[PDB]
């Protein structure tokens, strides 16, 4: 799966301009899928099997990124967050933008004091990207206003866990697209790669409305609170095999389908967890709130330093996941 | 299109109570529309011309507002923002009420020192309405709680700018309306004046559902970040043309859409610029999640002191405006 | 002069374990040097050329680094900063250790509202590195306490201008390295190339001890001045050719070596600027406190973002470096 994952991950998809994600999505279910269409707002909706029960796997193919809104005379550039990235994050590191480029995070300040300051309460408006410009002609040349771009990091290997940008939640993708080459569906499977749920679950609130699903499960990230000083109410651990979401902020997981769920865990003895999330939300809120209501549960892949460009996932825990939704789908 | 904008500005529509606004748009479109409907909650949907492409243009017909929701023994009444007005515009000011009462408001503070420190924090908890009530049985007679109400001002030319209340968004409004007047379609052109757009974007969020578009482009206003001290990360400027969003906190603009635009405005070299708005959203959201999914974008007049009783807009800007989507969706 | 300083920029020298880099030096430098030492605490000192004058160049091997301190149970890394690497700078980086190894950084916080508290008043305490390990016993073996790392980043081009780690001071360094290259000296020619600048000046400080120099001239960084609300008491450009510093916390700069160097660049029509630094020092320091003392001088590398692992110089600046001590010297 490793191909896969380091495939994913370093593809350049943040929030709205996820066409190259979907594109490698495509290609490696060539030959594993009977078809598929995609929507208006970039949706990806792949299906294989004939099944009588109909359910949606769906994972989102956006990544948090930034986007430039100004550019000043001497070609420095600011930019907005696309979804959740945090400025502590951005400093020093670099950008990759859609056409190539390559950028330096840069913070302001016109005193030592200014800048000590500055980091102490970081925003984006102390911050300025450099992508070598010495002018605003130059810069609005190479990165106009409105250009997106992501983190500027790929995926290595640190002594048997993975780490990459964009594990969120390209990690699930890679999970659904295994399902996929793997399975043969005791049910009608639709696979649902969702855009723009980085800004709001954009993508997966209509995405269902084309599918007469009886069920949806979201594969997305949790938070991995196994590092020192974690976040003390989450129980998520790597290696602690697929999170069972019981709850977040977005969304409660339907009883019955968890049920299930942990059933066939317990009958083929995949290690689980189960997971309420303190923050956060997923693509379940979306299928669950369509048309009459499909009911819907997210299973979640442990995830250390969400949001950072080194997010960290335990292989064991993604094969795990792959398992257990062939098992309750399949064989 | 200077007395149309007068007209729309002027009249009363604060959010759920819009239906002054739409009964003038209903007058003017009178003969250059091919038919219309008006939906349960008060959207105005309008239709000309007959191309395969189906295109909505949306503006929304309400404007911020108050609603009372308390009165004293005295008759000065309580109130409550609808849509985002700060209690700082509020002061000293005049409201205009439904039933046309002209109230006044004012501050508490039981001594200077009180009345510093409300000012300091204020709050609608520090404010009254003062409308000449010696009771509250006289108050409950002229504005009983539940009475909404909107700025007590109007329109007024300031050295070729155009200045008044709720150019938010009448000056979509009269975008979309001189559009109409003017446009011989080669698209079957929806016109939608939501309602409710200041308190959640209501309108727009069923407005889409009966009408099968293709497309949906937003007509609102957006922040012109040209006066000293400006918000810095926006580059918005009055007389820079028509805004194409790339993004707001609401929505990302579909790419299709927006390089459509953006080589029209080339094409014809109409001045324009592109938008990245660090806070607010628009009815976009709304046709973006509506069904199974329209692409949808916004355009967007550069507005100074948004939210105020004396928004400011370029003349210039809204007839680029009128002009682009003409380009854009016939001659 | 691109492949030389990719390659000096991205060679594993944190201070106090500069050896990888002093080794490319030498390699480098085969050929074009009449002879070599390395002293006791490891600074690489070359000589070309005779001449009554003799002039030492001064660049300083180590980078900023980390070195890990303490492990806990579950296989996690606490580190120390080894010179001025700021703790905001480290924040979901990765950091590469000398055996190789690759580490995280992350960020303690039990509650969200702690983990903005730490933000808000980051330090070394509220930081630790995952390498992977799951236990104390595997990390030890893969990291064990006193491991130092650098950043892991590269040297990239970005619209001309190159963003490395550690141009400050191995840009320094391909510096001098380029002029023994091409130079034929009128001097007898030093080159030191030395240890621990980043955490005292300590290579410095004796390296000259067994040099009898006339002079000493400093290649380092400096503040580029020139991104959006900078340093506003700092003048210095990318571009705008050598800095020659008058002054920083550290040292005051021989008026005299200033003079002389201002005449070449004004001889040969070669740009240069004035800097007057109110923070930080180089190895000047050093060698003007040697013995009875070598009037000494800093010559800069305008850079941007000096301490992140991003640094960004104009590779003008170092050929017109390259040119104004060809000039000087030969």
């Amino acid at each position: 799966m490793k191909e896969l994952i380091r495939k994913l991950t370093e593809a350049f998809g943040p929030s709205g301009r996820e066409e190259e994600v979907r594109s490698i999505i495509l290609e490696e279910l060539e030959g594993h899928i009977d078809g598929h269409r995609i929507d208006g707002l970039g949706n990806l909706i792949v299906w294989k099997g004939s099944g009588e029960k109909k359910v949606i796997l769906d994972a989102h193919i956006d990544e948090i990124g930034v986007v430039v809104t100004n550019v000043d005379d001497k070609g420095f550039l600011t930019i907005e967050p696309v979804g959740g990235v945090s400025p502590y994050m951005l400093l020093g590191k670099r950008i990759r933008f859609e056409n190539g480029t390559i950028g330096v995070v840069g913070m302001e300040g016109e005193t030592t004091e200014e800048r000590q300051e500055n980091v102490r309460k970081l925003s984006f408006d102390k911050l300025f990207i450099d992508i070598g410009a010495n002018s605003r002609e130059e810069a609005q040349k190479m990165c106009p206003i409105g250009s997106f771009g992501v983190y500027d990091s790929g995926f290595v290997e640190v002594s048997g866990k993975y780490v990459s940008k964009a594990m969120d939640d390209r990690i699930g993708c890679a999970v659904i697209v295994e399902v996929f080459k793997r399975i043969k569906p005791a049910v009608t499977l639709y696979g649902v790669f969702s855009v723009q749920e980085e800004v709001g679950l954009v993508g997966a609130s209509v995405a269902g409305y084309g599918v007469p699903a009886d069920e949806a499960i979201a594969i997305d990230v949790t938070d991995s609170a196994d590092t020192p000083k974690a976040i003390k109410r989450h129980a998520m651990r790597l290696s602690g095999g697929p999170a069972l979401k019981v709850k977040d902020r977005a969304s409660i997981s339907s009883k019955r389908i968890l049920e299930n769920l942990i059933e066939i865990a317990e009958k083929f003895d995949i290690k689980y967890q189960m997971e309420v999330l303190t923050f956060g939300g997923t693509n379940a809120m979306g299928y669950q709130r369509t048309r009459e209501g499909i009911p819907s549960a997210t299973v979640s892949i442990p995830t250390r330093y969400v949001h950072s460009p080194s997010e960290m996932i335990a292989p064991d825990d993604v094969e795990a996941t792959v398992d257990l939704l062939i098992r309750y789908l399949g064989a």
